[PDB]
């Protein structure tokens, strides 16, 4: 069973934002999407120094870059504290909505698109490098999931068939046609390095 939503007005007004505004530099969702992953790994972490328990699900803390040019791919894998159900459907919409309503404001006042992650809702520039977005995760607290949306106003959401993860997230970037370069080693490299170089995780980038 797939279920379909709406997104809530403020996050498609934020969506369409982000995929009509001309704006050149893309590079900026790659830290965006590893301070999301940081920020699971962190919590995991937290939880698991009260509850060793937590880590029965996976020890191992890090982030794996893997680039599918086949595919037209780009995957950033995490074994964070991942998503349940509620926090897909529900909870991160209602943070999403008030950091939106800020960030547009703070756009309108002069701010760039690049400073997307201190409003909290830099999981959306995503969608400045890709046409479909896919979140698989993995909570200790729920089943594995797997959300869903090329924009358009909507989002899916259904039980995930696919391999087992343990606990974390896989955020699949299904990119744009004329937005491979993300998926050259040399690129992911000077991305990394740039703004991505004091994570307190090892990012492990594949290589095909
Ligand atoms: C806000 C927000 C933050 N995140 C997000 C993304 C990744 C991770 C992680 N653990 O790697 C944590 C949080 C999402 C949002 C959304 O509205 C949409 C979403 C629920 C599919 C994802």
């Amino acid at each position: 069973e797939v279920e379909t939503f709406a997104f809530q007005a403020e996050i498609a007004q934020l969506m369409s934002l982000i995929i009509n505004t001309f704006y050149s530099n893309k590079e900026i969702f790659l830290r965006e999407l590893i301070s999301n992953s940081s920020d699971a790994l962190d919590k995991i972490r937290y939880e698991s120094l009260t509850d060793p328990s937590k880590l029965d699900s996976g020890k191992e803390l890090h982030i794996n870059l893997i680039p599918n040019k086949q595919d037209r791919t780009l995957t950033i894998v995490d074994t964070g504290i991942g998503m349940t159900k509620a926090d897909l459907i529900n909870n991160l919409g209602t943070i999403a909505k008030s950091g939106t309503k800020a960030f547009m404001e703070a756009l309108q006042a002069g701010a760039d698109i690049s400073m997307i992650g201190q409003f909290g809702v830099g999981f959306y520039s995503a969608y400045l490098v890709a046409e479909k977005v896919t979140v698989i995760t993995k909570h200790n607290d729920d089943e594995q999931y797997a959300w869903e949306s090329s924009a358009g106003g909507s989002f899916t959401v259904r039980t995930d068939t696919g391999e087992p993860m343990g606990r974390g997230t896989k955020v699949i970037l299904h990119l744009k046609e004329d937005q491979t370069e993300y998926l050259e080693e040399r690129r992911i490299k000077e991305i990394v390095k740039k703004h991505s170089q004091f994570i307190g995780y090892p990012i492990t980038l594949f290589v095909e």
